C-alpha cells in the first residue's frame, strides 16, 4: 500500500492511517486502500480482527482538505467532493459490513471522518490523550461519513444533535461516559493494550462475531419477531458448526461460560 | 399445577419464579412452555394487574439449559434439540415482550445467556447487589438470541451491546445500573421484599394505561413522529372515554405511581 | 399579536414564552394554535436562525390544559374536547422536530406531561436547577402522548423511557441530565441569561448546516447505513457548492481556528 500502514500478526489486520504531517487526514487514495485492505483481512483465514488505527499522536482529522482543488472553480471543488465523499462512503459502509470485528484504537484527535470511522467501528477504546470533534459546521460541510447512523445508535439522539450542534471537543472522560468509547488509557501504555485486546478479539471465535455485528446492526430497525428469526437461523449453524460441540464437552465438564473472551484493562 | 416453575397470585401480582437452582435455574423447555403459558394465564386474568419474573434462591437465570442436549444423538440430534429449545426461548421472550400486563424482573442473582435475554425483555428491571449479569454465548460456542438482537442496543446503546457480547465481560450492578440495564440495586437481604412492593404498585396501577404505553415505546422505537402521535392519540381518545379518566380529573381539580426505592 | 403566548424576535431567535403562570404555564388550545403559528413563521423569517421555547415565571409547562375540559357535556364533550385539543399538541410538536430551524427548550421550571413532551421534541435543551421533570398521565388517567413514544426512548434508551411512564416518578436535574434529557444545568437565578445567550449562539450558526443535522438525524434513526450515506452526501454537496463554504476553507488554510465552540454551553452545575 502508498498511503496507509499495513500489517498483519498475531491475527490482527492492523490499519494504521498515515499522514501524520497533516494529522492523519484521509486522502482519496488511502481510503481506496483501507477499504481493500478491509476486503482483504475479510478473506484471510489468519486474520480474526481488524485494528484501526493512526500514526504518532493523532487518530484521524478527517477530510483531507489539502486535496481539494482551488484553481477550477466550484466544478473542481464539487468534483472532488463527489469522488472522496464517495470513497467516506465505501469505506465507512465496509467498515459496518465487514466480516470481521473491527477495533477502532484511537490513539489522538478524531475529527469529522475521523470521528465517523471511531463510530463505525465495533469497539472502541482510546488514549488520555484523544479528543472528539464533529468539526464539518466549522469548516462549512453538511454531515456526513454515517454520522446521521451511528452516533445516535450509540449516545442517543440528544447528545448526539448537541455534539453536532455545538462543536464542541469531547475528552475522554465524558467520550467513555457517553458510551463513546469503553475504556481509556494512559497514552504510554495505549498501543501495548490496544494490541492486546486486539489479539483477544482476534482469537475469539469470528463466526459467532460476525452474527452477532451482523444481528445488531440489522436487529435495531426490526421488530422482535424478525430479530428472533435471524438469532435461531445462527444458533442452529452455530451448534452445527464444530467449533460449538467441543466448548459443550468442556463446560459439562466444569468450565464456566462466565470465562471472558476479551478482558479489557481498567483504564483510567 | 407447573411442574417446572414456581407460580404464585397474590395481591394483583402474578409470580413467576424460574425453579432449577440446582442448576442455577437454567430454563429447561418444560419450564419455558410453562413460563409462557403463566404469562398467557396472567393476561387473561382481571385479577392480575402485574407480573413478576424472578428466579429461586440465589441465581436468576443461568439461560439455555444445556444439561438437556442430547449426546448420544450425533449432531443431528443436538441440532434438533436446539430447534425445540429455541422455539420455546423464542415464544417465552416474544410473550414477555407483548404481554398485555407490566413485567417486572426481579434479578435475584446472576443472568446469564437466555437469562439476560428475559432481563433485557421485561418491561422494567432491578435487581439485588449481589446479581451480575454475563452473556455467555461467546464461551459456550453459540450464536446469541433471545431477542438480545433487539432488546440490548435498544437499552444500552449499539456500542456496549457490542461490547458486552463480543467481551462476554460480566456486568456488575452499579455498571449495570449506570448502564441502565437495572433501574435499582438493592442489598440482596432486602431484595425480597422490595421487589415485591415495586410490583404490588405496578399491579395496582393502571393496567389499561400501562399497556398503551409499552406497547407505543415497543412500536415507537422504529416508526416516525407522524405515525406515533397518530397511534398515541387513538390511546388518549380511548383513556378519556374509559371509565377511569373522569374521576382522576374531578379529583384533579378538587385539589408516584410506583415508588422505587433508592436502594444502592 | 398574539394573544395566549409571549413572542419576539430578537437578536435572531424567535422566543416563545407559554404563558399561563397562575396554571403552571399548562398549554390551552388558542396557545398551541399560536406556538405552531409563530414556529412556520420563524421558519419563513430569514432574519431567524434559531427558536428558543420557554416557560414564564418559574415553571415551564404543566402539560395539558385541563381547566379547558368541558364537565358539563357528559362523555361525548370530555371527547369532543380531547380531540381538538390533542390534535393541536399534535400539529405543535410534529412543528418543533419538523421546523427547519435549530429548537432550543430553556427549560426554567416544572416539565410535566406536554411540557415533558415539548422538551422532548426540542432539538437541544437546558434546565434550571429548580426544573423537574415529569409524565404525569398515569396520574390523570390519560394515555400518553406528545410524541413520547417516539421521543423518549430516543434519547433516554427503552428502559429508562419506560420507568420513568411506569413509576411517574419526578425526575430532577441530576438524574436528567446524567440520562441526556438535559445537557447542562444552571442555577436557577442564572439560567434566563445563559439560556438567552445559548439561543443567540445558535441562532449564529450557520442555519443551512444545523437543518441539514437535524432532518438527518430524525431520518437516519430508522434507516440503513447505505440509505443515510446517501442522503449525507446529497448535503455535503449542497453544502461545499453553498457560498458560505470556501471561506472557511480558505481560513483553515490559512491558519485561522476558532477560539471557542460555534455554540456555548458552560459548565453549569
Ligand atoms: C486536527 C486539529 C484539531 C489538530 O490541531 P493542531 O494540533 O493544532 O494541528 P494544526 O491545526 O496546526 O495542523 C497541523 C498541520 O496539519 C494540517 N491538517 C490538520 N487537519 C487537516 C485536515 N483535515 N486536512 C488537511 N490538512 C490538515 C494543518 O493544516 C497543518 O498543516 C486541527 O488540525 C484541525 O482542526 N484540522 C481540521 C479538522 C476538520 O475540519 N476536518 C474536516 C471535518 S469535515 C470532514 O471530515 C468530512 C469528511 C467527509 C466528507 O464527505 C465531508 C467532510
Ligand atoms: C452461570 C455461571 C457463571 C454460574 O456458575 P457458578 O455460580 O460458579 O455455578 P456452577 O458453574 O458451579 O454451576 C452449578 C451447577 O449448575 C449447573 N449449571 C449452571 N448453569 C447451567 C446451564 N445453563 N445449563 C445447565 N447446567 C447449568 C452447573 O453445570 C453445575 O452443575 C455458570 O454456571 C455458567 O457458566 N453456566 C453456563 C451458562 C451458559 O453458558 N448458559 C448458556 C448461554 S447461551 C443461552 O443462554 C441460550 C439461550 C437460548 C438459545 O436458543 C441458545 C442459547
Ligand atoms: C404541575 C404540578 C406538578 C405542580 O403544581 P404545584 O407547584 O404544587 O401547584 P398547584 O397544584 O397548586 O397548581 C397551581 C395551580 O395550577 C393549576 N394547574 C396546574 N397544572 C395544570 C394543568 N395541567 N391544567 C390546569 N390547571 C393546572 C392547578 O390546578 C392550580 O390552580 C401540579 O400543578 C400538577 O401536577 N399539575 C397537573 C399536571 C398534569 O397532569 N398535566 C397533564 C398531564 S397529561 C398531558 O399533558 C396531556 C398532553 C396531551 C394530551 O393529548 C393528553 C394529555
Ligand atoms: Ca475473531
Ligand atoms: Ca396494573
Ligand atoms: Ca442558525
Amino acid at each position: 500500500y502508498e498511503a496507509i500502514g499495513h500489517r498483519v500478526e498475531d491475527g490482527v489486520a492492523e490499519i494504521t492511517i498515515k499522514l501524520p504531517r497533516h494529522r492523519n487526514a484521509l486522502s482519496v487514495k488511502a481510503m481506496q486502500e483501507v477499504t481493500d485492505a478491509l476486503n482483504r483481512a475479510e478473506e484471510d483465514d489468519s486474520v480474526g480482527a481488524v485494528m484501526i488505527t493512526g500514526a504518532e499522536d493523532a487518530f484521524c482529522a478527517g477530510f483531507y482538505l489539502r486535496e481539494i482543488p482551488l484553481d477550477k472553480g466550484v466544478a473542481g471543488v464539487r468534483d472532488h467532493f463527489r469522488i472522496a465523499a464517495l470513497w467516506w462512503q465505501q469505506m465507512i459502509h465496509k467498515i459496518i459490513r465487514v466480516k470481521r470485528p473491527v477495533l477502532a484504537a484511537i490513539n489522538g484527535v478524531a475529527a469529522g471522518g475521523g470521528l465517523g470511522i471511531s463510530l463505525a467501528s465495533d469497539m472502541a477504546i482510546c488514549a488520555d490523550s484523544a479528543k472528539f470533534v464533529c468539526a464539518w459546521h466549522t469548516i462549512g460541510i453538511g454531515n456526513d461519513t454515517a454520522t446521521s447512523y451511528s452516533l445516535a445508535r450509540i449516545v442517543g439522539m440528544r447528545r448526539a444533535m448537541e455534539l453536532m450542534l455545538t462543536n464542541r471537543t469531547l475528552y475522554p472522560e465524558e467520550a467513555k461516559d457517553w458510551g463513546l468509547v469503553s475504556r481509556v488509557y494512559p497514552k504510554d501504555e495505549f498501543r501495548e493494550v490496544a494490541w492486546k485486546v486486539a489479539r483477544e478479539l482476534a482469537a475469539a471465535p469470528t463466526h459467532l462475531q460476525v452474527m452477532a455485528k451482523e444481528r445488531f446492526h440489522a436487529g435495531w430497525m426490526q421488530p422482535v419477531e424478525e430479530c428472533t428469526e435471524f438469532e435461531i437461523q445462527n444458533v442452529i449453524a452455530s451448534v452445527t458448526h464444530p467449533h460449538f460441540m467441543p466448548c459443550l464437552t468442556r463446560f459439562l465438564d466444569g468450565h464456566r461460560a462466565d470465562r471472558p473472551q476479551v478482558e479489557l484493562p481498567a483504564g483510567v
